[PDB]
């Protein structure tokens, strides 16, 4: 399949493959919730959560959308839950 | 959720964040194969197709089974199809 899509499916893992990162999509999976909601969760600084979630947005795996007085960032879409969940699930059972 | 686990995960996206192996795990999303079927396809050494299985069987992405004279990789299970297709069918949408 195309090659510049197999590109983006790298920049996609490739962005993934962080501690951080990773931290960040599993709190969105279960909500989503501002910058400074997230810092608080996972006890990292908003300059720090903001900065990954820039990234995380470069490769629409987030997205941000204004509610209120707060900017709301989200999962981007259904896929990138399911990848997500399936990766965990992967993740949590033998062989 | 565990630090055990999202470590795994991490090394889970990580190990994909390589174009190659994105070539060999599309592959194998289609057709289970052997070493020899594989570099074929892609137009790789079979050192080369050999090393990226066995990193990929070190996170539990594929699998090799023996099936008459051949050794055949697969990818581990429903959860890394998923995973991948999940991916490929996102890097291939709008927005
Ligand atoms: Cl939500
Ligand atoms: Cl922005
Ligand atoms: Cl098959
Ligand atoms: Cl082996
Ligand atoms: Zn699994
Ligand atoms: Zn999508």
């Amino acid at each position: 399949i195309n090659t510049d899509t197999l590109e983006r499916v790298t920049e996609i893992f490739k962005a993934l493959g962080d501690y951080n990162r990773i931290r960040i999509m599993e709190a969105l999976s279960v909500s989503e919730a501002s910058v400074g909601h997230i810092s608080h969760q996972l006890n990292l600084s908003q300059s720090n959560v903001s900065h990954q979630l820039k990234l995380l947005k470069s490769v629409h795996l987030v997205k941000a959308k204004r509610q209120g007085q707060s900017m709301i960032y989200s999962l981007d879409d259904i896929h990138v839950a399911t990848m997500l969940k399936q990766a965990i699930h992967h993740a949590n059972h033998p062989k």
